């Protein structure tokens, strides 16, 4: 069994800008989100091969996590803080569209999607 290679989260080519939005996704909602007690089944890309899910990366093309977001905005990855949140939203749907309504990990993933949702909300105007 194996692992696809995880996101790109270094690309000498593509753009990239700090942004107050990018600061505060990365200084407030990561960091937040990070620490949560449901965090740990989302800080690094799901391992399908430790887990025996051999049929994961036959459901989910689009694998996201938040250790691939923290690298994504530690080392500016991002143009803008809609591709972060995109980032964010796909791994909630992945876990979504995998598991099943009520399983503990969608439970885990709901409750930090609240969360970050409520974040959100406080995003900073572009200054
Ligand atoms: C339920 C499996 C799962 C987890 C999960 O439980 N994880 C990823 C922690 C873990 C366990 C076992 C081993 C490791 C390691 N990385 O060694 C990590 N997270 C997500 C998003 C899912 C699914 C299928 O949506
Ligand atoms: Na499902």
């Amino acid at each position: 069994s194996m692992n696809p290679p995880p996101p790109e989260t270094s690309n000498p080519n593509k753009p990239k800008r700090q942004t107050n939005q990018l600061q505060y996704l990365l200084r407030v909602v990561l960091k937040t989100l990070w620490k949560h007690q449901f965090a740990w089944p989302f800080q690094q890309p799901v391992d399908a091969v430790k887990l025996n899910l051999p049929d994961y990366y036959k459901i989910i093309k689009t694998p996201m996590d938040m250790g691939t977001i923290k690298k994504r905005l530690e080392n500016n990855y991002y143009w803008n803080a809609q591709e972060c949140i995109q980032d964010f939203n796909t791994m909630f749907t992945n876990c979504y569209i995998y598991n099943k309504p009520g399983d503990d990990i969608v439970l885990m993933a709901e409750a930090l999607e609240k969360l970050f949702l409520q974040k959100i909300n406080e995003l900073p105007t572009e200054e």
